[PDB]
């Protein structure tokens, strides 16, 4: 029923990838330890969704952790297109040393089928980030 609001990760996400360490991939979602770490090149991480097509994205956020020193994501891309070959920048988001709920989409107006959570940047400089969950909240169209 539109206008109704989705917190089942399963009704709104059609597939989860992320650009390393694959098999942790699930951490994002039930948000347990020890979380999703990347293994790749400093600043090139990302998670992309999928999102079914009557879904908006009411709340997208992630979680964060300022005891994880040089792991702790700094500065986040967030993305969405209709394909991966049409991202457009939504909002660039500068976390602060000392948050662990980071906000990075409310109360979308259009939909977006593919959205991208870029990591370009680690507290310190670090080469690979931690990130201990995704919250998303939907709502029917």
């Amino acid at each position: 029923q539109p206008g109704m609001l989705l917190d089942s990760w399963s009704r709104m996400v059609k597939s989860l990838n992320v650009s390393s360490s694959v098999n942790q991939a699930s951490r994002l979602i039930d948000g347990s330890e020890p979380c999703w770490q990347s293994s790749g090149s400093q600043g090139k991480h990302w998670i992309r969704l999928e999102i079914f097509p009557d879904v908006l994205v009411h709340r997208l956020k992630m979680i964060v952790d300022p005891a994880d020193s040089s792991y702790m994501p700094s500065l986040v891309v967030v993305s969405g297109g209709n394909s991966l070959n049409n991202l457009i920048e939504l909002k660039t988001i500068n976390i602060n040393p000392s948050d662990t709920t980071v906000p990075l989409l409310n109360d979308c107006t259009e939909y977006h089928r593919y959205i991208e959570i870029a990591i370009k940047q680690c507290r310190s400089s670090g080469i690979d980030c931690k990130i201990h969950g995704l919250i998303l909240l939907g709502r029917i169209r």
